[PDB]
């Protein structure tokens, strides 16, 4: 049964709940993003009218199959009527294609649904600006204060000087990085375009790369595997046992590989800055961990949320212990005392 924090009340609408049959009720299934645990439940036989971004919608027709005439793509920043109600899609600076949605309710209650969300002070100028939002459905997947972690933009730079340093010192190391869904694609293109390479990897995942809309991404990707020095493969083969077996599927061209692991965050962020962070090494490989986030640090979430100054906040990750429930609530009480709200 259909948890109540993905229902929107006054409403026929729910928000990523593919994975409870048909709910009572339900006129139109919302998508923010293409992550298993937000898809889950979706496929061919699936015939009740879905929302979401074009992107979204390349991934469900192409990767699920899901037939086009159930498919309801919405353009960003563009005021739509659904079923008689007034919705917006605004990026939510998560993975490709990922959106936070703001419903307009026939008796005048505005709902903003974050979906999976990093915080941005950008946001403080999308259409969120120009009227009151009196309910926040929020992505509190840090929501603690020990969860800090540097720019997206810090993390790239030390992924690319890292990789161009190993590379001009030994042109014949081979360069991999972990993936296991979209998003953080920024790692690896930024990698390949320092060293003058194509990103090579399976069928499967280029051709989820390919419903992305990235610009030139024909000029990035490929899959011929020898003509390419930076190499993508699934995050459960980044350990020394899958890299060695990697390393010698490659016949000779290599004789050592530098690996990237884009996790979230992880305790090693409570003590060392990203400047001095280390690999693990054994023998001729080494593997990086790199704290990429793309959900809010909670600094961002509560700079947001402090903006917003919403009237009710309903948590939507970590609401299944009551430790968790009473810790966020504890913190939303704080900030709004902080600010005045
Ligand atoms: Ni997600």
């Amino acid at each position: 049964t259909c948890p109540f924090y993905k229902k929107i009340p006054g409403t026929g609408f729910t928000v990523d709940a593919f994975q409870y049959g048909v709910v009572e009720g339900c006129t139109a299934y919302f998508l923010t993003h293409f992550h298993s645990d937000h898809y889950a439940g979706l496929s061919k036989h699936f015939t009740f009218p879905v929302y979401c971004s074009e992107i979204t919608g390349n991934l469900l027709k192409n990767k699920l199959h899901v037939q086009e005439q159930y498919i309801h793509p919405l353009p960003l920043d563009t005021e739509c009527i659904v079923n008689g109600v007034k919705v917006v899609l605004l990026d939510a600076n998560h993975c490709p294609g990922a959106v936070m949605i703001l419903f307009y309710l026939p008796n005048g209650t505005v709902i903003l649904h974050t979906g999976d969300f990093r915080a941005d002070p950008s946001m403080e100028r999308s259409l969120l600006a120009d009227q009151k939002v009196h309910m926040l459905y929020l992505d509190t997947t840090y929501c603690s204060p020990e969860y800090t972690f540097p720019s997206q933009q810090e993390v790239i730079r030390f992924a690319i000087n890292t990789a161009f340093e190993a590379v001009t010192l030994n042109p014949h190391a081979l360069v991999v990085c972990g993936t296991y869904s979209i998003g953080k694609e920024k790692v690896f293109l930024a990698i390949a375009d320092v060293l003058g390479s194509k990103v090579g990897m399976s069928q499967e995942k280029y051709k989820t790369l390919q419903c992305l809309n990235i610009p030139e991404i024909n000029s990035l990707i490929t899959t011929d595997m020898c003509s390419s020095l930076v190499h993508l493969l699934p995050m459960m083969q980044i350990n020394f046992k899958g890299l060695q077996s990697h390393l010698k599927k490659c016949g000779g061209k290599y004789n050592q590989i530098l690996a990237f692991r884009p996790t979230g965050w992880t305790h090693s962020n409570k003590f060392t800055r990203i400047a001095d962070v280390i690999p693990q090494t054994k023998g001729n490989i080494s593997i990086y961990g790199i704290p990429y986030s793309e959900h809010s640090s909670y600094l961002e979430m509560k700079r947001f949320v402090q903006w917003l100054k919403p009237q009710k906040i309903i948590p939507t990750v970590n609401v299944g212990t009551w430790k968790s429930r009473s810790t966020m609530e504890k913190y939303f009480r704080e900030w709004k005392l902080e600010a005045g709200y």
